[PDB]
C-alpha cells in the first residue's frame, strides 16, 4: 500500500491509497527520484483524451533506482539508478520483430504508463520487462536533465531524425514548446544549416536562441507561411518539424516545404497538380521510440555534452507534496514555465 | 507548319494548324508514332484543371522516331526510334542535383507537354535536352506495349517503389485504373505477396487478376475498409497505394494500413493518439520520375518479359484523324475501355 | 533417449544415442517431418570449419511439427506443422533492439544449430523462443518446397536485398549453387532486368535459367570478367551478387560492378583512385536474417505462387535411415545433384 | 598567356608559362584569391600515382574571383566571389542521373583539376559547367576557413555520412589528418556520442580534440585494436572511418567495427563465419561529392557557426611565389604543419 497522485475522474485529481505493485518474473519496481508532469496527463484529465479513467496514477516520466526486480532480470538489481523510457513495449512478441523507422516495432502497446498502467507519480511503480526497456543512469548526470530524457528529448529527436535533415539544409520548427525545443536541438545534432523556430513566449524564443535557432518568426509581423516564405526569398525549407498548433500549423508545413521535402509530425493530440508542390512531399508521424538502446543513446549524448537539456527545467520542487503544485503549474501554464521538475 | 488536335478553350477541342517547332542545340523535333489519350487530357479540357488555354495541343504519351536534332545532340540522330516521357525535366539547373526518392530533383518543371508546351497530339512536336530525355526504343517492342511506358507504367512503378514494399508483404492498391493496374505490377515487381486490388469494372478486374492481383474487393459488397480488414483478419496491410478515387479513398487507406507502414499517393488530381495508430503513419506523393534512365530502365523491364503492359491496351485506331475518336472514348469512358492506342 | 546423425570428432559421422532435450518455459520440442543436408554440415565435419566436435547432432535446415512447448509459449501447440529457420536468435536480450538491414540485430547467437547446440537430424531437437522463432506452415505448401525456406532461400533472398537492386537494373550472380539460385530468385522478384548467372553445371545452368537467368557465363569460355564485360559492352553491371567461390570471385565482382553499385556477398565460408572506380563500391556482407517475422513472409511468397522453391530438390529420400546416405551425396557431389531432402 | 605552377615530370617541378585558357558557353574563367596544396599533388608528382605529366598546372583547391563567363552562363558574372569545387563534375551527360549515396552520379569523371586538366596554382583556371559546379561565397566567410570547403571538408563530411550514424552512437575515426580532423567534425554534426580519434602528432591530436573527439589512441601505447577494444570495454565502436593509413587499417577497422555496422573510407590513394562477426560489415567507400549543391550547403554550414574549419590551416602565405615554398612544406611535412594556405 503506497502513496500516488491520480486521475479520480475527468476533472478531479487528488491523492489515494493503492495496492504496492509486485514484480513479474521480468519486471522490475522503481520508486522514483525525479519525476516531471507533462501536458498529456493535463489532456487525459481535463480533455478526455483517452476516456474515462478511474483512480489511475498520473505521470510518465520519471527518473528512479531500482527496488526490487523479477527472478528473471539480470542485468539490472536493487540499488541501480536508471532512467525509465515513458514508452515501454513488449518485448516478448513477434510484433516488436516488425519495425521500422530503423528501429524495432510493436510501439504502439508501449504506451503503458498513465494510459492503462499506473503512472509514476506515486511512491512506486511497475516497468514490465526490465532488461530490456530500463537503463544505466551514470551519477555525472544531474537529476533535473536525466528527467528529460524519457519523453521530451526522445520524441522531440525522433522528430528531427524522421526529417531526413541532410548537411547544411534548412529546417523549421513549428511550435517551441519542450518537444518543439528538443527537436531544435535534434536538428542542430542532424547537422542542419539554418534552423528558424516559430513561436512567441519570450522564454521558448529565448531557449529556442539557446538550442541553435538561427531565425525567430512571431505569429504579430504577419502570417506564419509569409513570414517564412520572405525569409528564405520564397525557396522554403528542405523539411519542417511539426511539435505544437493546431490543424493549420499541418497546412502551413505543407505550404513551406519544397517539393520532394519531408513533414515530421510529433505534436500529440491536397491533390496531386503539375503547377503545384503542395503534394508533392512526405508526411511522416509518430511517437515510436521508446526502449532500452534509445534512452541509452540518449543518455551517452547527455554525458559526452553533445546536448544540454537542462535548460527545459524552470521550475524546481522538493518533495512528494509538490507533485499536484507541479500539475496545477502545468494546468495554468504562467508566461515563464517551460517544463516544472519535482525532486524527491 | 503542321496539323494538331488542340484544346481550343473550355470545353471545346478541334484541329487546328500550327508553326511547325524548331529544335535549340539540345532538343530534337519528333514525329509520332503511336500516342495515346489520358484522364489528364480530359480533366484539362473539360475540368479546367490547368487553367484556360487557347488552341494549345494535348497529348503527353508518345513513341516516336526523331525527326531532327539541335547541333550539340550526340546520343540520338534522325531516324531513331525513341520513347518520349512524359515528364521532360530541364536539365541544365543545379535544381536536378537536389533529389529525392534515390532519382534526380527538379520534377516539377518537367511537367511541359500539354501545360506550358504543345504536346504530341501534332505532325512533330518538341523535346527539350534530348540526350537527357529520350531513350533509345528497340524493334523487338511493339508500339502499343511501348506507348504504356511514358506514363502509365512509370506512374505505377513509383507509385509502388514509395510504398516501402518488402518481400512476402500485403500491399493494397485503391482504385484499378491503369495506373492501379501499373501499380499491381509494380507491387508484384517489388516481391510483394498478397496483393488486393479494390475495384469493380470487369475489364479491369481481368486486368489486375492478371498483373498479379490475388484478391478483388468489390464496393458493392459492402464498406471497403471493413472488407479489407475482415480480409486480413484484423491485421491489416503493410501498404497501400492510391491511384485512383476522391478524399474517402485516403481516410481508408489511413485506417486499413497498419502503424509504421506507408501510403503511397499516385492519383494525380488525423491527430498522434495513444491508442490509435491512424496517425503513425507514413505518406509519399508525387509525380516525380521522368528522364532518359528511367525510360531505359523500364524499357529493359519491358524487353526482358518482366511486365506485359499489352493488356492495357483495349482499343486501337490507325490513322491521324482517329485521335479526336480516341480522345472522345476517353470521354464518355464506355465499359470494355481502358485505354486506347492510336497508330500512325 | 532419441537418435540422431552426429558428427564423432573429425570426418567422422555415425548414429548416436542422446538424452531427449526438455523445453524450457519459452522453448518448444519439435520433431522433423522434412530435413535436407547443407554444405556446412560437409565444412564442419570435414574441413573443421568451427573446430572440433564430439557427438554433436548435425543439420540446420527442418520443417517438423510441435510436439511439446514450455508453460509460457502461447501462439503453438503440439501437432502445429512449423517451418524452423536455420537462424534462431535470443529474443530476450537487448542485442536485437540494434538492428540493421532494416531487421533486428543480435543475428550472431542465432546460429546455434550444429554449431553451439544439437542439429536437426535427429528425432527430436530443440527450439528456443518458440514464439519468436518458429512459424505456422499452410497445408498446401509441399514438404519438399517448404524445407528450403530455413537457410537456402532467406540467404539468397537477403543477397538479393542487400544488393540495392531498383527497377530494371542489371544484375550478376556468382555461383549458381542454391543459394545463388535463390539469389536468381530473388533478384527477379527485386525487379531486375537483365539477370546474369556465372556457373557451368548443366543441372544448376537449367535451374538458373527456370528462376529468371537471361544470360549464363561459362568459364570455359575465358575470363568471367572478359565475358561479363562484352555481355554489358563495357557498362558492367548495377550490382552483383556472390554466392559461392574464392577470393579471385569477390575480385571480379568488384571488376564488373559500376562505380557506386553494391556487392552483396552471402557465401558462406582495392586503392581509392580518381581514374579506377574499383574502389568506389560498396561491399555487404551477413548472414543475417532468420526469425518467425522472415519465415512467414518467405511462406507468404510461396503461398501465393511468386516463387517455387521445388527445382532446387532433384534427390528425394524416404525415411530416417537414408540422412546418412543424403550427407555422403552431400559429400561426393555427382553431376545430377543440387539439394537433397529426406522426408519422414 | 599566364604563369602556371606546374609538374615538369615524375619529381619534376617548377614554374611554366602557358596560353590562358578561353570559356565555352557553359564555362567560367577564375582567378585564385585562395589556394591550398595537397597531399594528392605530391602523390601525383613524387610517387607516380596518376602516371607521366608534362607541364601540367597542379592544385585542386582553391577560392577566387569569376574573371569571364560563357555566353549560356545565367547565375555567375565577372567579379562574383565563389567557392570551386575539387569534383567538377560533366552535368549534361544522362550518367549523373544513374545517382548513389543520395547524390547524383557520374562523380568519376569530375576529378579533372590537376588531372586531365590545368589545376588552380595558376593565375586563372578553366572551370566547366559553372551554373552547376560553381558557389556564392558570403563576404563573412574568411578566405583560409573557405578554401577548407573544396576538398577536405567534403571528403571528410561525406566519410561521416556514408559511415551511417545514428544518434548517439560510438564513432572511430583512423587518421587524424585534415580529411581525418573533418570526419571527426561530420560525425559531430551527425549527432555521434562518443568519438575516438587514432592519432599521435600532437598539433593534429589537439585539433582532434578542438573538433569533438572524446578519446585519443596513440600507437606508442600497443596495438590500435587491443586499445579501442579495451577503451569500449570490448563492445567496439558503431562505425568506423578510414581517412589515412595502410592497408592494415582497414583490418584494424573491420576488427574493431560491430557486427552489421559500417565502415567508410575516405583515404585516397574475410570468409563468412557463424561465429566471427569479422566479414558481417557493410564498407563503403568513394571520392564522390562534388558541385554546386554540395559546396553551398558546406557553405550554410560554415556560415551559420555550424563548423570552424580555420583550425586546419596552420601556416598562411601571401604572394603568387609562396606556392612553390607552400608545395615544399607540404613535402617535407615539417612536425608543425597541418594545412598551408597561400593568400592571392
Ligand atoms: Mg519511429
Ligand atoms: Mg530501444
Ligand atoms: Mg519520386
Ligand atoms: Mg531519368
Ligand atoms: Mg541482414
Ligand atoms: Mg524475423
Ligand atoms: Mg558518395
Ligand atoms: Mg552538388
Ligand atoms: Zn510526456
Ligand atoms: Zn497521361
Ligand atoms: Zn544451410
Ligand atoms: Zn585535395
Amino acid at each position: 500500500h503506497h502513496k500516488g497522485f491520480a486521475m479520480l475522474s475527468i476533472g478531479k485529481v487528488g491523492w489515494i491509497e493503492k495496492e504496492k505493485p509486485a514484480p513479474g518474473p521480468f519486471d522490475a519496481i522503481v520508486r522514483p527520484l525525479a519525476v516531471a508532469p507533462c501536458t498529456s496527463d493535463i489532456h487525459t484529465v481535463f480533455e478526455g483524451a483517452i476516456g474515462e479513467r478511474h483512480n489511475m496514477i498520473l505521470g510518465h516520466e520519471a527518473v528512479g533506482e531500482v527496488v526490487e526486480v523479477g527472478s528473471e532480470v539480470k542485468d539490472f538489481k536493487p540499488g541501480d539508478r536508471v532512467v525509465v523510457p515513458a514508452n515501454t513495449p513488449d518485448w516478448r512478441t513477434s510484433e516488436v520483430q516488425r519495425g521500422y523507422h530503423q528501429h524495432s516495432g510493436g510501439m504502439l502497446a508501449g504506451w503503458k504508463f498513465s494510459n492503462v498502467k499506473d503512472g509514476v507519480f506515486g511512491e512506486f511503480f511497475h516497468v514490465n520487462d526490465a532488461d530490456m526497456n530500463l537503463a544505466h543512469l551514470p551519477k555525472e548526470i544531474p537529476l533535473e536533465a536525466a528527467v528529460m530524457i524519457p519523453d521530451m528529448m526522445t520524441t522531440g529527436f525522433h522528430g528531427a531524425e524522421l526529417a531526413d535533415i541532410e548537411l547544411g539544409a534548412t529546417v523549421a520548427v513549428l511550435g517551441i514548446g519542450p518537444v518543439g525545443l528538443m527537436a531544435v536541438a535534434g536538428a542542430k545534432l542532424r547537422g542542419a544549416g539554418r534552423i528558424i523556430a516559430v513561436g512567441s513566449r519570450p522564454v521558448c524564443v529565448d531557449a529556442a536562441k539557446y538550442y541553435g535557432a538561427t531565425d525567430i518568426v512571431n505569429y504579430k509581423d504577419g502570417p506564419i507561411e509569409s513570414q517564412i516564405m520572405n525569409l528564405t526569398e520564397g525557396k522554403g525549407v528542405d523539411a519542417a518539424i511539426i511539435a505544437g498548433g493546431n490543424a493549420d500549423i499541418m497546412a502551413t508545413a505543407v505550404k513551406i516545404v519544397k517539393p520532394g521535402g519531408t513533414i515530421a509530425n510529433v505534436n500529440y493530440f491536397p491533390r496531386l497538380e503539375w503547377g503545384c508542390g503542395m503534394a508533392h512531399k512526405t508526411i511522416k508521424g509518430g511517437l515510436c521510440p521508446g526502449g532500452r538502446l534509445r534512452m541509452e543513446r540518449l543518455i551517452d549524448l547527455v554525458f559526452y555534452k553533445r546536448v544540454d537539456p537542462s535548460k527545459l527545467v524552470t521550475h524546481v520542487f522538493r518533495g512528494f507534496d509538490n507533485i499536484e503544485k507541479a500539475f496545477m503549474l502545468m494546468k495554468d501554464k504562467p508566461k515563464d514555465l517551460i517544463k516544472p521538475v519535482v525532486i524527491l
